[PDB]
């Protein structure tokens, strides 16, 4: 299409649905019941992004957003995206570690708090007020890697799983409020479609790289 | 009102406001837990579907989507009513006999994406399009038979009554993308006013049929 | 702003970010499982009403709804924070007396039919027609209540906590619809910056006052 970062939506796209499709023949056979968890919430992680990446591909989760008296093409569809994706990816990592429920809902709730308050940024037509939403997106994102540190004596594959993908989610997710802010949504210093890169990148790595990782690791047994 | 759909949609408010009074009424009483679930889901279904015929009803719910050059009425208030009862019907099934809870979290996701991208074709305005949503939903739907069919020996009495509720929600189910398809979402094969009564039937049917067949079964006692 | 109820939705944010921060560092230390489930609920709640407090103040939650042919300003934020925030309040009971999940399903479907139909109503144009959506909330509202009263022997500590709960809930909850009767949203007896002050004091008392009644009590640890 017209836009230039239509190929990293359409490689997106793809990757999403080629790890989508791998991780379902993959849990094909699995009986079990706490394999079949960690398979249900990481095969459904891609399939949701697939689909976001799809609406972008095709025009429909974008949206024209007037600020500094511009029309912003902002990408609504990647936070309809992660509202339900980090959650489900969060839900991976506190069922390895058996966490407590106070400790699954804070981290939800934190994260839901996260994303929506991005979203309310990316759409607020008062400049300077976007970045008073990112600022407090970003407050829940250090809340939720807090917890990941501090929150959490098992068996020892479990530990060692659990630490792999909490350093990966630590890494890839600090990422997302460094691209919002230089890019089109905040300040506009990266173009359109180098951001789209940038995220359709770290976005393949923190749910098919992150869940490569999982599922190939028997700490998903018990 | 001027519109000829009115009256289904006036006839499946009704509908679904005297089953949702029926099954609370029903529910009266109960105390064993397990009862007490499938009343809740049971009831809940369509007192939600209530409120969303009556704003069909009423005008809310209905959109004017251009595509193929027309401006389209769409029923959008349908897609906020499956998000919370499809699921619904499912946990009812995933109950019955006791689903790991890996299989439920694939059906309620799977069922997630398929009237989410249900809704995205519903109000995409390139034509075409539509039509590749709805076969994504469409592999949704048939993901979600499919586990209902080989994803799942227990109790006699309950065996039975999944089997019949299966078999209902098969049947039923795999009617509304063909309406869409033929109807005005669609191909605009089907006039609105007969597509309306075809969703009326299937949704009473779906609901408050399913749902006093689940509920004068003692398969839901302990 | 040129809002004069700018004031007390500066107010409301302040002491709802304030209530936010008092539970999170009140509930720093707690190992208590049980107890850890109710500071995640009772933390969330305010700091979900911190986000629509401030997205009121700045503009954002707020949206021009023609009807009685005038340009209404309708805060719609409020809908997004209880669609969340009451379920919670109602988890936080609900969790106290050890409810059956059947009855927490009821309360929370319930609740959510509440809002919803709010918001329908608070967004509908037909004047006449808002009051059916809110006489149908107002039902819901009523059948939450009466599950609270008569849809629940225990530890004296925990009946004793969850007795002053549920009477502040009736009494606060039990205000809302009236407020909303006499306000903007319905017939305008009550002016705009009346109303949000008196949507200001029910939240903060149903908020940050019912979670400094719980999380002093010992009913939260097992
Ligand atoms: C599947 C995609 C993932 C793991 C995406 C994660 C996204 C975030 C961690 C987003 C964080 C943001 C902030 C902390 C500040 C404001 C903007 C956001 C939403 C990009
Ligand atoms: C209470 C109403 C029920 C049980 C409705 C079920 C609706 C579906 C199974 C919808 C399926 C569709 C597709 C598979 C393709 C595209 C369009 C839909 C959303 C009508
Ligand atoms: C945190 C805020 C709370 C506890 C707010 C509760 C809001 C209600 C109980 C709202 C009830 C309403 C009705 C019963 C009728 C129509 C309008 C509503 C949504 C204001």
């Amino acid at each position: 299409t017209g836009r230039p970062e239509w190929i990293w939506l359409a490689l997106g796209t793809a990757l999403m649905g080629l790890g989508t499709l791998y991780f379902l023949v993959k849990g094909m056979g699995v009986s079990d019941p706490d394999a079949k968890k960690f398979y249900a919430i990481t095969t459904l992680v891609p399939a949701i992004a697939f689909t976001m990446y799809l609406s972008m591909l095709l025009g429909y989760g974008l949206t024209m957003v007037p600020f500094g008296g511009e029309q912003n093409p902002i990408y609504w569809a990647r936070y309809a995206d992660w509202l339900f994706t980090t959650p489900l990816l969060l839900l991976d990592l506190a069922l390895l570690v058996d966490a407590d429920q106070g400790t699954i809902l804070a981290l939800v709730g934190a994260d839901g708090i996260m994303i929506g308050t991005g979203l309310v940024g990316a759409l607020t037509k008062v400049y300077s007020y976007r970045f008073v939403w990112w600022a407090i997106s970003t407050a829940a994102m250090l809340y939720i890697l807090y917890v990941l540190f501090f929150g959490f004596s098992m068996r020892p594959e479990v530990a060692s799983t659990f630490k792999v993908l909490r350093n990966v989610t630590v890494v890839l997710w600090s990422a997302y409020p460094v691209v919002w802010l230089i890019g089109s949504e905040g300040a506009g210093i990266v173009p359109l479609n180098i951001e789209t890169l940038l995220f359709m990148v770290l976005d393949v790595s923190a749910k098919v790289g992150f869940g490569l990782i999982l599922l190939r690791s028997r700490a998903i047994f018990g």
